[PDB]
């Protein structure tokens, strides 16, 4: 097979060179509407604590 | 006792120093976990009106 009993699989992958054929999917991206940052400027800040 | 005027009812009481039985109980004490504390300062005090 084999030759290193236990003899165990072989698979033969191919060089990144050249693929040339597996599966090409069209993968689209969706990741829902309307993100948006907006800034909490605090009420109540103090000099020693703040929250 | 129904020696009054109006027949009046009875009861007995113990002195202080001997019931000395009597049904006991064991009162355990619940209070919500995680008491806190914070200095809230003033949101836009003044020598006028602070708030």
């Amino acid at each position: 097979m084999s030759n290193s009993a236990i003899p165990l699989n072989v698979v033969a992958v191919q060089e990144p060179r050249l693929e040339l054929n597996n599966e090409r999917t069209w993968v689209v991206v969706k990741g829902g509407q309307q993100v948006t940052y907006y800034p909490f400027p605090s009420t109540s800040f103090s000099s020693n604590q703040f929250n």
